[PDB]
């Protein structure tokens, strides 16, 4: 009917035009957005002549400014923020801010002066500043897209993107400031009044955004199965942050959304992964809709209202303006180049050109132009604002956006590095080989013999998109160095693919490897990695100081009252419900404190101020009973704590002012100010624990990243060290490489072991978090394995896989600090004790806790193996000639092999810190071995623990070249078991059911050749059968792993 929404046809039609442009002009260098402007112009000219069409474009063309800003800008700004690589953005935050904020001011002011002097429009400074503001809002989406692939992607790409984000955010702020001075002027403004205005837009805005962000991520972390709720919460937070910010709080909405976008982006872990991928594609779609509409709207109104008021001179000014804003941006970048070069990633002269040429203008500039074109009404200023802004957008998108592709070439930035070319060629060649095998396999199929292979081969063709002498010695060294660093990069990627590394640690390690590859004679330096696990000094100090404030040890020392009258209260005094009730009462006291006092201020409603006085009586009564109960429970010791004395002062205030108030204006203001100022501050007692939790969280986030980088490096080095043994020939080179790897590994394992001592609880939290995450991951795999085998139905598989998903989400809410378990708990958790309560009691009764000081030697080489140590606290350094060094920390048990083979100790143990060890004597272990002999025998368990640790190096060395990482090998061995040579004193291999057989201890004879095999050897696949000697000196033990099919 006549009331039908006519914006539906325009909005939907805009989508179709966007699709058409985006499709047809996909290959041409001209960006599609230019075509949208042409189509908008066509709609404008045709609309002016055909009244029917005008009825459909009017509602959206002639659209109120506020509705333009309130709906579109939050989408554009949030989407831009939500799409950033925050981690890189933060690491270059200063460099972006200097160039964005200060650069924006100078760029706009210089443009403003140009507009005033050059143009004959006779604009004043306010209008010229609006012009400069809308002329300095960039939109480099087309340029960062190219930089994403070709080169210089990591640093340059995000710097231009972040700079554009911040200058867009600030340009709107400047535009808002100067628009009110032009279209909504005010009679007067004081200096102090303006300063408060600055604080609101510049300081309060970001704080409002930060508060809403931290509230949002809190709830998102507590939504477990509703994806729709997560998406809706994101939408509502984004729009309410802007609306409440601009309209109710009058703080800067755009900056609030910028901060909200960045915080929510950083806290992506709080969003379920499946939702995360949705949101990225969702906000992209919303931003794409916003761009398509704004460009078509400009195309419409520019022809209907703007081009009718354009003189020949205006065209001349547009060219001069385009040249000016281009050289101005370059001047700003160069001028700050000395500063920017000394922070973050310094700008090379070629990078500067990219930033200068890549400063495309776009939607935000146009959107703000439409506001002026609307507010100005019939004034020419509106038309000429829209004309120039549209002109600059067209010129930049025609000239800059098309030639940037060639400029990146001329500057020699698009070249693909040799490593990438080689990797792509190898991958393509392997794929090409993979298809030939598949193609042959199909040709043998009876049901596909008649298929047209000429077409099949042509269709499935993947094509490469990119198409002793010192001089001798140094050459191999450079070759080896690069062949090593390349291996590491692989080992990091393998770890990530198997969920062993967080993405951030992977990025750091790969970045360091790449940097080392570019430099000369450079390997990975741990000194560069240290920045990952160095805790900033502020946080430990804050944690210590805050924990001192609520120490309250002087209350814990208070004894029970000496008579029954106080005994009952004392119990209440230590019930959490008491403190919770008092806190709730206090926080409820805000309602009177605000309502009555603000009402009295307004009067300065008498019945309200008369009535609320009674609530003061009620809260006084509550606090009085609280004080009475506390004094009765504690007695004279009550006054000891400083927190209590503050409450005594508060009650003194209550008595004094409630009496005096009931009994000039000074008394009333005294009552109000004193009640408000004091009674709210006693919440800090309950607040401080939350601050401690926040601090823990900040430390945990840093320490966790440290462990990943440190542990990622160690595993990478361990894997590589068994590869270079066969990747390089020259022994001298080989020896030099491994020496560096070990001197790096020792530093990492030491420093990373000292952090645990500095922050015990946080370390335990981090580690238990890793433990759970690993368990769930491999728990997820079995579900896929069961699903893939068809052994479990798809719907049932999904039902299980949900419980894993919610479980992995609840990790993020786990406490940042777990109190370290006491020593007795460690014994309970030793690998070869778990579950055997009878054995645990036997050991716990005979384990003697010892304490050592720095530098003491627990055991020395050649000493008889008198027992084994479990390190419950500290860090010990092992230095054994069978040269070979290591550092062991909490949990690790020393001497497991010694008590079994009864052979002298292999390494000297020195304490790097104050160490505590549970010492179990060899005699006790022998007794335990003799007295605990069920199927999972203690001797069997001990050997199994040792066996795997001995086996893992052998299997790695034998199959490092293949695709298995360490975790896979260790799990692989986990399926194994030790054979009882008493059940059969000879072992017969079965190649179809035994995957690997390892000899751990004792000599074994080849049954046919009667060759003797040394103890730690990995039995070669060629051996058919083994015969074992029987001597007391070395009883032979053997480890085997069967195929999945149980024998």
């Amino acid at each position: 009917h006549a009331h039908a929404p006519k914006v539906i046809v325009f909005i939907s039609g805009s989508c179709l035009f966007g699709a058409i442009s985006r499709s047809l002009f996909k290959k041409l260098p001209i960006p599609y957005t230019v075509v949208l402007l042409i189509l908008g112009a066509i709609l404008g000219v045709v609309a002016s002549n055909v009244p029917l069409v005008e009825e459909h474009t009017r509602d959206v063309a002639h659209m109120d400014p506020h509705v333009l800003l309130q709906i579109f800008l939050p989408v554009l700004i949030f989407e831009s923020a939500f799409a950033m690589d925050v981690h890189t953005f933060m690491r270059s935050f200063s460099q972006v801010c200097i160039l964005a904020l200060f650069g924006l001011v100078v760029a706009s002011v210089l443009t403003a002066v140009l507009a005033m002097n050059l143009f004959n429009y006779n604009w004043n400074f306010s209008e010229a500043m609006m012009f400069g503001a809308i002329m300095s809002a960039t939109d480099p989406v087309a340029v960062v897209a190219l930089l994403k692939d070709l080169g210089a992607s990591k640093q340059l790409g995000t710097i231009i993107e972040g700079e554009s984000l911040l200058n867009d955010g600030c340009a709107i702020v400047i535009f808002n400031v100067f628009m009110k001075m032009v279209f909504f002027p005010q009679l007067t403004s004081t200096v102090g009044q303006n300063v408060l205005y600055f604080l609101q837009v510049a300081v309060a805005g970001p704080l409002w955004g930060y508060a809403v962000a931290k509230v949002t991520v809190f709830f998102l972390s507590h939504i477990f199965n509703d994806a729709l709720v997560e998406i809706t919460i994101t939408l509502a937070a984004t729009y309410l942050t802007y609306y409440i910010g601009d309209i109710w709080l009058e703080v800067s909405g755009v900056l609030a959304v910028v901060v909200l976008g960045l915080i929510v982006n950083a806290e992506k872990t709080s969003i379920s992964p499946e939702v995360e991928v949705f949101l990225h594609r969702f906000w992209e779609m919303l931003a794409y809709l916003a761009n398509t509409l704004i460009f078509m709207m400009v195309g419409v109104v520019v022809t209907q209202k703007a081009l009718v008021a354009v003189d020949k001179m205006d065209w001349f000014y547009l060219i001069i303006l385009y040249l000016a804003i281009t050289i101005i941006r370059g001047m700003v970048i160069s001028l700050f180049s000395p500063i920017l070069s000394r922070i973050g990633y310094g700008l090379t002269w070629r990078n500067a050109v990219i930033m200068t040429w890549g400063g495309l203008r776009g939607a935000v500039g146009l959107a703000l132009a439409l506001v002026v074109e609307n507010l100005a009404g019939n004034d020419v200023i509106g038309s000429k604002f829209l004309f120039h802004t549209a002109g600059i957008v067209v010129l930049t998108l025609v000239i800059n956006a098309t030639t940037i592709q060639t400029l990146l070439r001329i500057l020699g930035m698009s070249d693909i590095s040799i490593p990438k070319r080689l990797a792509m060629a190898g991958a393509v060649r392997r794929i090409h080989e993979g298809q030939n095998r598949t193609l042959n396999m199909l040709k043998s199929d009876r049901f596909l013999a008649d298929a047209d292979w000429d077409i099949a081969t042509a269709a499935c063709e993947i094509s490469d998109p990119y198409s002793p002498s010192p001089r001798e010695f140094a050459d191999m060294m450079e070759e080896a160095r690069l062949r090593m660093l390349k291996a590491e990069k692989i080992s990091y990627w393998k770890q990530f693919e198997h969920g062993m590394l967080a993405r951030e640690a992977l990025r750091l390690l790969v970045q360091h490897a790449e940097v080392a590859a570019d430099e000369k004679d450079q390997f990975i330096l741990v000194d560069d990695l240290k920045k990952s696990w160095q805790i900033k000094g502020i946080y430990p100090w804050l944690k210590r100081k805050l924990e001192d404030l609520i120490s309250e040890k002087k209350i814990a020392a208070i004894p029970m009252p000496k008579y029954k009258l106080g005994k009952l209260m004392y119990k209440i005094c230590h019930h959490m419900a008491f403190e919770v009730t008092i806190n709730i009462a206090i926080v409820l006291n805000i309602v009177p404190i605000i309502m009555e006092f603000v009402v009295q201020d307004k009067m300065a409603s008498q019945k309200i101020e008369d009535a609320l006085r009674i609530s003061n009586y009620v809260f006084f009564v509550i606090y009085a009973i609280e004080a009475i109960v506390k004094i009765l429970g504690l007695g004279r010791h009550y006054i000891v704590s400083h927190w209590n004395k503050f409450d005594a002062f508060i009650l003194v205030v209550a008595l004094v002012d409630i009496i005096i108030a009931e009994t000039s204006s000074i008394k009333v203001v005294k009552l109000f100010r004193l009640l408000r100022g004091l009674r709210m501050l006693r919440l800090t007692k309950a607040l401080i624990p939350k601050l401690i939790l926040v601090v823990n969280g900040k430390i945990n986030n840093q320490l966790s990243l440290g462990y990943d980088v440190g542990k990622g490096y160690i595993i990478g080095e361990e894997e590589v060290g068994k590869i270079i043994d066969r990747m390089v020939d020259n022994k001298k080179i080989l020896r030099e490489l491994k020496h560096i790897s070990e001197t790096g590994r020792l530093q990492v394992v030491k420093e990373l072991g000292l952090l645990q001592r500095e922050h015990p609880g946080i370390a335990v939290s981090v580690k238990t978090r890793q433990a759970i995450r690993t368990i769930l991951n491999h728990s997820r795999e079995t579900i896929h394995e069961l699903q893939g085998a068809g052994l479990l139905d798809e719907m049932e598989a999904h039902k299980l896989e949900l419980t894993v998903e919610i479980k992995m989400k609840r990790l993020m809410n786990a406490p940042s600090s777990i109190p370290p378990p006491p020593p007795e708990n460690l014994l309970k958790n030793v690998s070869w004790l778990a579950g055997d309560m009878k054995l645990i009691d036997f050991i716990k009764a005979r384990a003697s806790l010892l304490h050592f000081d720095y530098g003491e030697v627990i055991v020395r080489e050649g000493d008889e193996s008198d027992g084994l140590f479990l390190i419950v606290s500290g860090l010990v350094k092992l230095y054994g000639k069978s040269v070979f060094e290591d550092y062991l920390t909490v949990g690790n048990v020393i001497g497991e092999m010694g008590v079994l083979t009864k052979k002298p100790r292999n390494a000297t143990v020195t304490c790097e810190t104050t160490v505590q060890v549970y010492f179990i004597t060899a005699e006790d272990m022998n007794i335990a071995i003799d007295t605990f002999t069920l199927y999972p025998s203690l001797e069997y368990r001990l050997w199994r623990v040792v066996a795997i640790r001995i086996a893992t190096p052998l299997i790695m060395e034998q199959m490092a070249f293949q695709g298995w990482t360490q975790e896979k090998v260790k799990l692989h061995l986990e399926r194994g078991y030790l054979v009882d040579l008493a059940e059969s004193h000879f072992q017969f291999n079965i190649d179809a059911t035994l995957e690997d057989v390892i000899l751990i201890n004792g000599t074994a004879y080849n049954a046919h050749t009667r060759e003797e095999i040394r103890s730690p050897c990995l039995i070669s696949r060629t051996v058919h059968k083994l015969t074992f000697q029987y001597t007391a000196t070395e009883e032979p033990r053997l480890f085997v792993v069967r195929n999945a099919e149980y024998n």
